[PDB]
């Protein structure tokens, strides 16, 4: 006998039964099989997979992430679902990506969100050369619009990439992926951890963590689009980066007033480096 899909939230809303059109309860396939229609596959890693889907629902499109294994206990589950946790908590907000709903059936994880165009890091390996400084500008902009919204409710998202950063039609962008958001100081279902290390901040490396590490990875992360370089994972490059310093090659091609800007965003010290509200009130940043 099967368990039958359960919703996945933490709002204390009534504990519901998962329905849909093209859902039998009775026959044996996935709620996911049966209440969606798989168009393309848009991502896969040990996570699982990402899929573009249409929902029999309302007939739109979302993307559905799955996990690949069911929980291997009650602490794997935990963290987990965690993920649901954590973006509820981000709540709703244009420059942040919307989360639909999610549910599991049979230990596996299912998180539907809204579909977003191409993530930031697809965009630039599709583009092909660097991106122009109009575009990267807005990228900065929404993505500080972003993370002003989370550290306005002491969110820190401890993992801003390339990869988290999707194009909204156009030429807006959204911030996704809440995996490891923490909301500090009530931490948590699982313990804290650090991002991708090719835009981690360096007070991380001695376990330190603020809302001003978003700020530094944001800066990486637009480092790297704008001068379509590619980030050391380690070494002394790696810890230059984190130390002030610029590389060598040095942003060429790079105004003053986006390099000035970086520059307050990669500082090593946390309580120097700059907040995301007042860079965005910054004049050069405006709508
Ligand atoms: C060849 N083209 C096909 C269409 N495509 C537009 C849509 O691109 C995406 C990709 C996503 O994820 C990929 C980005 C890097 O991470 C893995 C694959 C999207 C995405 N991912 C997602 C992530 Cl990262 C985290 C949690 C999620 C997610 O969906 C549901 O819950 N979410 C929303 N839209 C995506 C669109 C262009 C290229």
């Amino acid at each position: 006998h099967q368990l039958q899909p359960r919703r996945v939230s933490f709002r204390g809303e009534a504990s519901e039964t998962l329905q849909s059109p093209g859902y039998d309860p009775s026959r044996p396939e996935s709620f996911f099989q049966q209440s969606f229609q798989r168009l393309s596959r848009l991502g896969h890693g040990s996570y699982g997979e990402v899929f573009k889907v249409r929902s029999k629902e309302d007939g739109r499109l979302y993307a559905v992430k799955r996990s690949m294994s069911p929980f291997r206990g009650p602490k794997d589950r935990a963290r987990k679902l965690a993920e649901v946790g954590s973006h509820e908590k981000v709540g709703q907000h244009p420059c942040c990506v919307r989360l639909e709903q999610a549910w599991e059936e049979g230990g596996i994880l299912y998180l539907q969100t809204e579909l977003c165009g191409p993530s930031l890091q697809q965009h630039c390996e599709a583009w092909g050369a660097s991106l122009p400084e109009a575009q990267v500008w807005g990228y900065l902009r929404d993505t500080l619009l972003a993370l002003a919204h989370l550290h306005s409710q002491g969110l820190v998202h401890l993992d801003v990439k390339p990869a988290n950063i999707f194009l909204g039609p156009r030429g807006r962008c959204k911030l996704g992926d809440f995996g490891l958001l923490v909301e500090l100081g009530t931490a948590g279902a699982g313990e804290v951890q650090e991002g991708d290390p090719r835009y981690m901040a360096p007070e991380l490396l001695q376990g330190s963590y603020g809302t001003a590490a978003d700020v530094f990875s944001l800066g990486l992360t637009i480092l790297e689009v704008a001068c379509n370089m590619e980030l050391p994972h380690g070494g002394e490059g790696w810890q230059q980066l984190r130390q002030g310093y610029l590389p060598p090659e040095f942003t060429a091609g790079l105004s003053s007033e986006l390099r000035s800007v970086l520059v307050m965003m990669l500082e090593p010290d946390p309580k120097l480096r700059a907040t995301a509200e007042a860079l965005l009130a910054l004049p050069v940043l405006r709508q």
